[PDB]
C-alpha cells in the first residue's frame, strides 16, 4: 500500500465512563457517532502545550475565526471571520437559537428521518416538530411542494436543516439555495447544521448555507465543528457562521445566557490546531473510510435480506424491512446473540422503524467482525 | 509541599491576563494566580493520552467523589446529585424551568453581579431585601419574609458563603432562610461555589443539610472551579433532595446543553474531590497570610477592609468620597493595578472595591503599595 503517516489501526483504550465503550464480554458497539481512531497528533500536541497549569476564564481570539474561515476556504468557500461566533456545541447552539428566535407554540420544520437530537431540543424547548417527510423509493427525495406549504404556514418559524443529512448520509447544491430562498421568502430562519460537512467521502462538496445570494443570506446560520471530523465530541467547540449582523449578535447573547458562549480550557487551542494542521490527517482518514464502506457495502451485497443506501457523506443506513421485524427488537435480539450493538432507526422517526444505523468509523478489523456479527444475527432468524 | 509563589504564564486569550498593558497588575476577576494541584494536573494528562474524545457519561464515582468531598463540611445523598457544566448556567436553566417570565426572584444585595445577568437576561425581575450595612452587613428578617410572601416572588438566589461580602452564614441563618422559603413555597437556590474557601474554621452549612420540612425546596450548587482555579473546566454539581424537582432541573440542563461533560471535566473533578484536600489546606494558609498582610497594611485608614471570613477582600472606600468605578478607573490609570468596582454588585456597592488576594504574596505586596500610592495622589 501507500504508507499512512498516522495510525488508523489501533483502537484507543477509553476510560470506563465512555458512552461507546463503557459497560459485556466480547461486545462490539458501532451505534454511537464517534470514531475508533486516535486523533491527529498535531491536535494532541496543541492540547498538551495548553495544559499553563492554571485554567481560568478564556476569551475567543481572532485566531479562532481565522482558522475557521481558512479551513472552510481550503476544504469547501471562505466565510468572513466577523460572521463567526463561538459556541460550545452544535446541538447546544440550536437549542439556544430555538429559545431566541421562535416562541413557545411555534413549529420547527425538519425532514424525517433525521438526527434524533433534533426532536429533543425542539420538543423539550416547548416547540413543535413538523416534518416534510423524506420520500423513500433506494433513495430518499424531498417533497418540495410539501416543504413549501409547511414553510408558508404562519406558525412555522424555523427550519433545522441537516447538511449533509444524518442518518441517510446525503450531501445536498442548488437544492441548498432553493431551501434558503424558500425560507427567506416565507421569512423562516434556516439553521444549517453542517457537522458532517468535512466527511463527504465522494469529492462532492457540501454547499455551506452562508454562501447563498444576499437575497437570502440574511436568513441563514451555518453550524460547523471539528467534533465529528477529528473525533472530538467532548471537546465542546463549534462555530456559528451568521452573516446577518443583528441575528448573529442575538445568537451570541443567547449562547452566553445559556452558558455555552465561553470556551472550555482546550476548546480554542485544539480547534485551531485541527483547522490549521489537520488537512493531511483528514485526507488519510477519508481513504480508510472509503475502504471500510466498500468492504461493508460489498459484504452485505452474504446478506441479500438487507439493503444499504447509496451514501455520499461514515454511517451506513441499512434497510432491514425484509426481515419483517421492528428495528428496536432486531437491535435487541442482534445484540444478545452476537454482542454487536447497532442503533435502531426508530429514534430518527420518518420510516426509521425499518432501518438500522452502523457506525463504520473504526479500523477495518472491527468493520469485518461487525459485518459478520450482522450476518450471524440474520442467519439465526432464518433458522 | 506545593508551589504558591510563581504565577502561571497564560496563553494570550486569558481574560485576567490577556491584553494588559506593561506594568499592569490584574487583581479584579475571580481566578487565582497559582498553578493547580498536581494530582488534578496528573489526571488531565492521563485522560489526554486516550487520544480519542467521544461522548462521556457521568459515572457514579463522580457523585461519590462529590459526597466524600462534602470531609470538608455534610454528606449529600448520591442520588440527589446532578452534573452541570457550571453554576451560573444551571442557575440560568433553573430560572427558565421553575419561574415564569415576569416573575420576581429575590437576592440579598449587594451580591455577585452574574445573579442579575441570569435573572434579568431571562426576562425575570430582580427584587432585593438589601443587607443592612452597619464595617459589616446584617439581615432585615422582617423585610425578607414580606417579600418572600409576595405571590409573584417564586425563587430565591442565595449566595452561601455570600459573594462579595465574604460571609459564610450561620447554621441558624441558613435554616431560617430555608424555612421561610418553604413556608412561602419559594424555591431556594443556594450558590455554594465558595464554600470550600471559608478561611475561618467557621464551616458552611450547605442548604441541602436542612431537614424535611424544607429540604424539598432547596437546591445546592457547588463546583471545583473557584476552589481549585478551574473556571474553564466547566464542571459543577447541583444537589437537589426533592426528586421531582431534581428530575426537572436535570432535563433543563440537558436542553440548555450544559448537562454533558467535556473531555476533562469528569477526571479532573474526581481528582480534585478525592485528592485535593492537602493542596487546598496549603492554599488556605497562603490566603490567610495575604489577608493578614492586606488588612494590616491597609490599616490606608481612609479605607476599611471589613471582616471577611471567606479571599476577595471587600474594601470600604466610603471615606475617600469617590465612586468605586471612578476610583478603580483612576487606579488602573496611574498605578496599573486593576480591581473590581463595587457598583456591579448593586446594593451599596458603589462605595466598595473587591480585591482578589489569591496570588503570591509578592503580587499582594506590589498591589497594596500601588493602592496606597493611588490614595495619596488624590490628595496632591
Ligand atoms: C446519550 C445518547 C445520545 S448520543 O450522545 C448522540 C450521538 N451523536 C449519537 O450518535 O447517538
Amino acid at each position: 500500500m501507500a504508507e499512512k503517516q498516522y495510525d488508523f489501526t489501533h483502537v484507543p483504550k477509553r476510560q470506563g465512563n465512555s458512552i461507546k465503550w463503557g459497560g459485556k464480554e466480547k461486545e462490539l458497539p458501532m451505534w454511537i457517532d464517534e470514531m475508533d481512531f486516535r486523533i491527529a497528533p498535531e491536535i494532541m500536541t496543541s492540547m498538551e502545550e495548553k495544559l499553563v497549569a492554571a485554567f481560568g476564564y478564556e476569551s475567543v481570539p481572532a485566531e479562532y475565526y481565522k482558522a475557521v474561515a481558512d479551513w472552510e476556504e481550503i476544504e469547501h468557500a471562505r466565510p468572513k471571520e466577523d460572521w463567526c461566533v463561538f459556541a460550545s456545541g452544535v446541538v447546544p447552539a440550536i437549542s439556544a437559537m430555538v429559545r431566541q428566535f421562535t416562541s413557545p407554540g411555534d413549529q420547527i420544520l425538519v425532514q424525517e428521518p433525521v438526527y434524533n437530537m433534533f426532536y429533543s431540543v425542539i420538543e423539550g424547548n416547548g416547540r413543535r416538530v413538523i416534518s416534510s417527510d423524506l420520500i423513500y423509493e433506494s433513495k430518499y427525495s424531498v417533497n418540495w411542494a410539501d416543504l413549501e406549504e409547511k414553510l408558508a404556514t404562519p406558525s412555522v418559524r424555523m427550519m433545522v436543516f441537516c447538511n449533509p443529512h444524518n442518518p441517510i448520509g446525503y450531501a445536498w447544491e442548488e437544492e441548498v439555495k432553493r431551501i434558503a430562498e424558500l425560507c427567506a421568502k416565507h421569512q423562516v430562519l434556516l439553521i444549517s447544521d453542517e457537522i458532517h460537512g468535512d466527511l463527504v467521502l465522494t469529492d462532492e462538496d457540501i454547499t455551506p448555507a452562508f454562501t447563498v445570494d444576499w437575497d437570502a443570506k440574511n436568513w441563514v446560520v451555518s453550524l460547523i465543528s471539528p467534533s465529528k471530523t477529528f473525533n472530538l465530541a467532548a471537546l465542546h467547540a463549534a462555530c456559528a457562521i451568521i452573516p446577518n449582523p443583528d441575528l448573529r449578535a442575538r445568537a451570541e447573547e443567547s449562547f452566553f445566557l445559556a452558558g455555552i458562549g465561553e470556551p472550555n480550557l482546550l476548546a480554542i487551542p485544539a480547534a485551531i490546531a485541527a483547522y490549521e494542521e489537520g488537512h493531511n490527517w483528514l485526507r488519510e482518514l477519508k481513504q480508510v473510510l472509503r475502504d471500510n464502506f466498500a468492504y461493508a457495502r460489498e459484504f452485505l451485497a452474504e446478506v441479500p435480506e438487507v439493503k444499504v443506501l447509496d451514501s455520499n457523506a461514515y454511517l451506513a443506513w441499512v434497510d432491514i424491512s425484509a426481515l419483517g421485524m421492528n428495528a428496536e427488537d432486531f437491535c435487541k435480539y442482534l445484540r444478545e446473540k452476537t454482542g454487536l450493538i447497532i442503533s435502531a432507526g426508530n429514534g430518527y422517526r420518518g420510516n426509521g422503524h425499518e432501518f438500522v444505523r452502523i457506525n463504520l468509523a473504526c479500523p477495518k478489523e472491527l468493520v469485518i467482525d461487525g459485518m459478520q456479527r450482522l450476518k450471524q444475527g440474520v442467519l439465526n432468524l432464518n433458522n
